[PDB]
């Protein structure tokens, strides 16, 4: 066993146990010094020997929360001779010329002047002889391999009177010095991909982002990160993982620390980066919101717009219901209220919780408003609703989709100038100018083959843009609407695909956002994967900024749109999950969003 580390108090019983059986190893012979019975393992807590393991196990036990102690361990060098523990080592005598040096020393270093003074004299390379300078008496041959000897220990023995010379036994030196931390404390070891992908957090990468907020102090230790010039010039002698210490603290609370490493140098300078950004509180420059679910990541975007009770309303739409919820996005602006979900026959407890939050204790002077019919949201669940005492559910519905937007339509204020046309199965189209429209109170009508009267009375006299194909707004309903446009000129921005029209939107309205949000395009797992996109518009309209619809990479038209149009972004916020890191790094590339 040996090696320096840290572990919890709570989780010490190893360590404890490691120190009660070292401390049960004794010396049973001694002859470099040490006593009978010593100890060979020197063992102390925070420099104080250990008087057994109980007070190692008290002291542990009396440290308060974030204190910590150390373990000190050091073997004093033994060995195990015949059975027995001992102190010492035999040391021989390893050239002829050794020999002779310890004669010196014992000549001039021991005796000095002149009685005792020994001499040697190599007689071949592995023997030396060694006798007296006056008497020239005493005589011994010593060879390469011998044991070392005193010579201040001549074996008289009195059996008449004879000479001789005593062994040196020598003192094994002590090893080195072992720590062992313990702290009160919740640590964790991980690699640092577990918290961050490279260029955006995960979701175990957020929970430390949240207990900040929650009133954590973010701090940093044993930092071992490397620069690039450290790993440029690969000067060999470098290790192969970058680290450091994460530390969360509060008062009353159990601090918390999580080391992280990788054998990915810039992941780890990247992430430490961030984590500056988070605890110096400093806005992130790519930023996640969503959970494990479309009603879990619409929660989270109504967190990123409203504090506790600061939503004036609620728009509950259908989970799948695409074109209501798009067209909802001027109407989620205008009253102030979150794009929530429900299923049809039930609403999931996580949006009755967010409900709570964002109405808070005035919620009898607001109301709910439910998009769709009971296709998309049952008169049950309008009802379970009507159990809370919000100042009223009203509900904003027609026959099909066509009639549900000319009734969102007219729950908004009619001081608008601009109103979009879209085609009742062009959704995909249509959730490309949710943003713009929620941005400035138009409203989105969704047509069918031909404009309904009641389209053409609420268009009439207002400037007019179309958003899709000819195959999803017929030339038909085009030309109706070039009638009633004020100027008599309405245009269309239509590209051959989904990405194409995303970048169209982008290049006409965009210049100078300075924050872009992204988020899927419905090409993987279906249109009703836009629903991330259209939670998200009101929260993107408040922002003056565009969401670029994209699941896999970007399209070259995107691309270029965003190279011209977004250079001034210095921000970049991913709605949901499943969206390819290439086109996250697609983005931060094309509008410099980086150092
Ligand atoms: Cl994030």
């Amino acid at each position: 066993v040996d090696k320096n580390y840290t572990v919890s108090a709570k989780d010490s019983a190893k360590l404890i146990e490691e120190v009660r059986k070292a401390l049960e190893v004794k010396f049973e012979d001694t002859k470099a010094g040490a006593n009978v019975n010593d100890r060979v393992y020197d063992i102390k807590v925070d420099n104080v020997n250990l008087t057994n393991a109980t007070q190692l196990q008290n002291k542990i036990n009396s440290l308060t929360e974030g204190q910590s102690l150390k373990v000190t361990i050091q073997d004093k060098g033994h060995q195990v001779l015949g059975g027995k523990v001992v102190d010492y080592k035999i040391e021989n005598y390893k050239t002829a010329q050794e020999i002779v040096d310890a004669v010196n020393a014992y000549n001039a270093t021991l005796a000095e002047d002149s009685d005792n003074k020994l001499t040697a004299t190599i007689k071949s390379t592995n023997t030396v002889e060694v006798k007296r300078a006056k008497d020239s008496a005493n005589v011994i041959t010593l060879n390469v391999g011998d044991q070392h000897l005193d010579f201040s220990k001549v074996i008289t023995s009195e059996e008449g009177t004879f000479e001789g010379y005593e062994k040196r036994y020598s003192d094994i030196d002590s090893k080195e010095l072992h720590t062992v931390t313990v702290k009160n404390a919740d640590l964790q070891d991980i690699s640092a991909e577990e918290l961050f992908d490279g260029i955006r957090l995960t979701t175990l990468g957020r929970e430390i982002v949240n207990k900040v907020k929650n009133g954590y102090a973010l701090t940093f230790e044993n930092e071992a990160i490397l620069t690039q010039e450290q790993e440029d010039s690969d000067d060999k002698d470098k290790p192969e993982k970058s680290s450091f210490d994460i530390v969360l603290s509060k008062a009353n609370e159990k601090p918390e620390t999580i080391s992280v490493s990788s054998k990915n140098h810039k992941l780890v300078r990247d992430l430490h980066k961030v984590l500056t950004d988070v605890k110096d509180g400093k806005e992130l420059k790519v930023e996640v919101l969503s959970g494990d679910s479309r009603f879990t990541t619409a929660v989270e975007v109504s967190k990123e717009r409203f504090k506790d009770g600061e939503a004036e309303a609620i728009i509950l739409v259908g989970e799948d219901a695409i074109v209501d919820g798009l067209a909802s996005a001027p109407l989620a602006s205008q009253k102030n209220a979150p794009i929530l979900l429900s299923k049809k026959d039930s609403l999931p407890s996580e949006i009755e919780a967010e409900i709570l939050r964002v109405l808070g204790s005035n919620l009898s002077s607001k109301k709910i408003y439910i998009v769709g019919g009971e296709s998309k949201v049952s008169k049950e669940t309008e009802e379970k609703l009507s159990k809370l005492g919000v100042s009223k559910v009203e509900r904003v519905s027609g026959e099909d989709r066509f009639e549900t937007s000319l009734e969102i339509a007219k729950q908004l204020k009619d001081t608008f100038k601009t109103a979009f046309v879209v085609g009742g199965n062009g959704e995909a189209d249509a959730m490309s100018i949710s943003a713009r429209a929620a941005q400035f109170g138009a409203p989105i009508i969704v047509t069918g083959n031909e404009l309904d009267a009641n389209a053409e009375k609420l268009l009439k006299g207002k400037e007019l843009e179309i958003v899709g194909g000819e195959n999803s707004v017929s030339k038909e309903v085009e030309d109706k609407l070039v009638d009633i446009d004020l100027n008599n000129k309405v245009e269309r921005l239509a590209g051959e695909n989904r990405k194409d029209t995303n970048a169209k939107v982008i290049n006409k309205y965009y210049a100078g956002a300075t924050k872009a949000y992204v988020a899927k395009d419905g090409y993987v797992g279906g249109n009703g994967q836009l629903v991330d996109a259209l939670t998200a518009a009101p929260l993107a309209a408040s922002s003056k900024a565009p969401i670029v619809l994209t699941t896999e990479e970007l399209s070259k038209s995107q691309e270029e749109v965003v190279e011209l149009r977004l250079k001034n972004a210095t921000k970049l916020v991913q709605i949901g999950e499943g969206i390819a890191k290439n086109a996250i790094e697609k983005i931060a590339e094309k509008i410099n969003l980086f150092t």
